[PDB]
Formats: structure tokens, sequence, C-alpha cells
């Protein structure tokens, strides 16, 4: 796969929980529609997701062997708390979107600190669902001239 | 006026100051890709660019006259300056998305705090010009069907 | 296991993060001279490393029970984030050193603070792998003078 | 000679206490030891103490012109303190590693910071007098393979 997208923790929730005291879509829903974006652009894209950091890590040690070319990551409560996943990133030189559903800049003041932002292309927070679509089209653009 | 794209001081500079390298697109194609992309949605888009911040200020207040429906700003510098600009969007109360061309995250720490993004609905950052077609998609989409 | 070796997340990838630029030196490697190292001095060592930091737990939990007397730990990215290794190590009472490959105190700024290093012996960093080789002598007369 | 050792105010009185922030050895007991460790590998070294902030930089300043290749250097209180320090040996452009006898991240927090530490290719500390060792056997590889 040329692209891979990784969900962190809790992202599983998506719908499931609280729907409609805060929620509607879900994970396997997003997923579906990114597999198709990147399907009409003739573009294989695997996805991830997983409540565990070493999982993370680990998927993205695999991504280098695999040769993905670009990684969109929503890393959730881990873009906080997580050297580790700075350094899996930088240490397989894969670049990466960072992409938020929520607006974390709105929210408690810890939610402010990343990781991850500064090594990243570039950071979507607030747009839903619709922020890892564009996160795509962005990659899908930077592969194909 | 459904749509008001407002830039920030200095970014009449795009695609001025030394094109060998990197990025080439001035601020008037950004303005005309827009225009495009709004037409075929069927969107009035306005654009607006200054370096004075009452300006600024002034056509912010217009808009709200106009019954401009959402806003879309990339404030440049004057994210990390500005209360009045916060002030002005807040008083007439039209929803925005804030967006900058580069990567803010990974330049100096003043440009890690805004004014404005606990208020946006959301932010992109670091995606080019791409940024604000993004940011367009998603309005465009939050007033239609 | 009288003394045990435990590398954290991402060291791994040591040798295949960009070899003209970080080199070829692996984990393997280093686990090798190590092993050789204590073979001379009649001294069993084993080694362990993971990207999961429950696992690094777990383990540390089982050298207790193995009567490890000294641990060499390169913590990678889990020294600026992790109280449960820093409770851990401090749970079993086996006293510790701390190994960086890198001079930590010229990198990030996040990176110069630890959750272990007031509780080891000592620390070395910025000597590559022979930091570790270092930790090994101290480690080998404290236990046999 | 090709390498010196550099060791700041009051290590003259490593003889008595405190002891117990290691320790019971002379000075002169470790640059007796450090000379014989350098006499085996054939590399002339010297050694150098003083309580005095301008003797160490004249020092540093006087090793330019002799054509020294590294420097070991336990700065002791100074490098909490001593800019001149750092400006000297980033004047003389001469290679340096960094030692304390004690584990200062153990201790109170003004002795968590180094004017010294971001230039230096290392630091040992925690490790008592065979920090020394250590930094001259991987000073002496440094300078012959
Ligand atoms: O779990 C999440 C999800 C999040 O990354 C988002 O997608 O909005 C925001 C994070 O702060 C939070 O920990
Ligand atoms: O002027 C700008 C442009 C900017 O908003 C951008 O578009 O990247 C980022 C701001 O920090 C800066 O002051
Ligand atoms: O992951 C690592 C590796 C490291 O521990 C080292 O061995 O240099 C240093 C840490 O700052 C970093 O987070
Ligand atoms: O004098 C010393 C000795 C020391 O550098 C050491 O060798 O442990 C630690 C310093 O903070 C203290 O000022
Ligand atoms: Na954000
Ligand atoms: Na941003
Ligand atoms: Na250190
Ligand atoms: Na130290």
């Amino acid at each position: 796969s040329t692209i891979l997208v990784i969900h962190g923790p809790n992202l599983n929730l998506l719908g499931k929980r609280e729907p409609e005291v805060y929620g509607h879509l879900t994970l396997d829903n997003i997923n579906r529609q990114l597999i198709a974006q990147a399907e009409q652009a003739s573009i294989t894209l695997d996805t991830f997701q997983s409540n565990w950091e070493g999982a993370i890590v680990d998927r993205i040690h695999q991504a280098q062997t695999e040769g993905v070319k670009l990684i969109i990551i929503n890393p959730a409560a881990l873009t906080h708390t997580s050297v580790a996943l700075r350094d899996a990133l930088l240490g397989v030189a894969i670049p990466f979107i960072e992409v938020h559903l929520s607006n974390v800049h709105a929210r408690e003041a810890f939610r402010h600190h990343s990781y991850l932002s500064d090594k990243a292309i570039g950071v979507i927070c607030g747009l839903g669902a619709k922020g890892y679509s564009f996160a795509l089209d962005y990659a899908i653009e930077k592969i194909q001239p």
C-alpha cells in the first residue's frame, strides 16, 4: 500500500460511543470512504487502529518495509503524550499529515500540545471526518504528478 | 457575498520574493482557483487582502451587513497578535475557518499561539494553497446538501 | 540473569534508519558486544527490547523473580514520558544505569527531562554504543569487587 | 599532550567529605590512574585543576596553541554558572566530553542545568572517578582506532 491511515486510541468508539448525545458515524464508515477515495485515484490505502501505543509503533515500523510513501495519522490522545510515536515516524522517515476530528484549541490546555505537529507536513483539526479526506487529497497529489 | 475569504498582512507578497525553489503561486492565483471552485458550487465568493488590521476589521463588520454565512481567514501575522480581529469575528457571529500556508508548529514558539483558533470551526495549516480549497469545500458543504 | 539490558522503543531501527546519514550499527551489534563483554568477565547477561511499555514493565517485574542484580536501560522516548517504568524499577528495587546513544541535551528541550535519571546510579549520553559498554563495565565491577 | 583533563573548582578536596557524593579517592589518585591508562595506550595526557575560572579559560586557550585534540572536563560548580567556559571551549573549537562524579539529576534543581552539555560530544555523570577513565577510553578510540 502507498498510503497508510493510522487511528489512535478510542477512535474505535466513534458512533458506538454516546450516539446523539455525542455520536453518529463510525470508524469503519470513515475507513470505507477513504479506501474508495484512494481507489478512485488508482492508489492502494491501508488503515489501522489500536488502543495500544506499541501496536501503532510496530505498524509504523512495518510501513517502512512495505514502502508506504505517506502516513495520515489521528494519534488521538497519543498526540499529547507519546514521544515514542514521534521517534517512530522520524525513524522510518515517512512524511505524515496529522488530523484531529475536534478543534483541539477549543478544549483543555493540555490538548494544545503535540509531540508530532512540528514534524508533520501539516495538521487539520476540527473539520470532523472530512479532515481525513482532505489529508488524502493532499497526499494523492503529493505522490502523482 | 455568501462566503468571504480574508487574507492578512504580507500575503500580497506570495510568489514574488524570489521564485527559484519551493513555491511560485501568487495570491491572485489562489483567489481565481477559489472563485472558480465557488462558481461550481453555486456560491458567491468574496475575497479581501490587506496589511492593515483596521481594514480587515471593517471588512468583517461589512460581511455581517452583507449576510455572509461563513469566513475563511488566513490572518497571517495577526493570528498571534490581534484581539481586535477575534472580537470582530465574535461580534458579527459569522462562523470561520482558519488557514495557514505554512506549518506554524514547525516555526518560532510565538507562532504556536492564536487569538483566533479556539473560536474557529477548525484550522488547516501547512498544506499550502490547498488548505484554502479544503476550507472552502467544507464551508460549501456546511450551507448545502 | 545477573545483569539485564533493556532497550526501549524504536531502538530496533538502529542501522536501518538511513545508513549513509546514521550508520550501520544495529541493535544486534550492540547486544553481541555486551554479551561478549560479559562472557569475558564470567557474567551472564540478558537483553530485551520492545516498543510496548507494558512488556518492558513486565520484563522488569520478571527480573526481580530471576534475581537480576542490575539493570542497564536505554528507555529511548519512554525516559521522557513513563512514570510506570520509573515505578517498576523502584518497585523491584534493582539499581540501574541509564544510557542514551545521542547527546540528549543537544536536542529538543523535552528530551532534557526524565522520569528516571534522578533514581539511576548514573547516566551516560552521547557516546553511541560505547555508553552501554561503559555502564556494563561499571556494573561488572560493582557486583564483583 | 594530545588529551587534556580539566578539573574545576573544589575538586582538590576529593579526599575528605562529602565523600558519600563520590568518593573516598583523591584527585592526585584519579590523575595517576588516567596518566597510566594513557601510557598503556601511547597518548600524551596532561591534567589541570583550579578554583579560578580565569585560569581554566587561560588553560583552554593554551591548549589550542599546544595542539590538544580533545578535552575531558569536570567543570564542577562552573557547569551551572560559567558561560565564559562554554565560549572558551567553543572558541578554540576543541571537542570535549563532560564528566561529573555525582548524579546531578538526583541533587538540587540548579545542578540539573549545564552551560556545556549541549556542546559536549557526551556526558557521564554519577559513576565516580571511573567516568574519567570512560571518557579517556572513548577519547583514545576517537583519536586512534
Ligand atoms: O482522542 C482524541 C481525539 C482527537 O485527536 C480528535 O480526533 O479530536 C483530540 C485529542 O485530544 C483526543 O485525545
Ligand atoms: O504571516 C504569516 C503567515 C501564516 O499565517 C501562514 O499563512 O503560514 C503564518 C503566520 O505565523 C505568519 O505570521
Ligand atoms: O528515543 C530516544 C532515543 C534516546 O534514548 C537515545 O538512545 O538516544 C534519547 C531519547 O531522547 C529519545 O526519545
Ligand atoms: O563540584 C561539583 C562536582 C560535580 O561536578 C560532580 O563531579 O559530581 C557536581 C557539581 O554540581 C558540583 O558543583
Ligand atoms: Na490544530
Ligand atoms: Na495548525
Ligand atoms: Na545526559
Ligand atoms: Na548527567
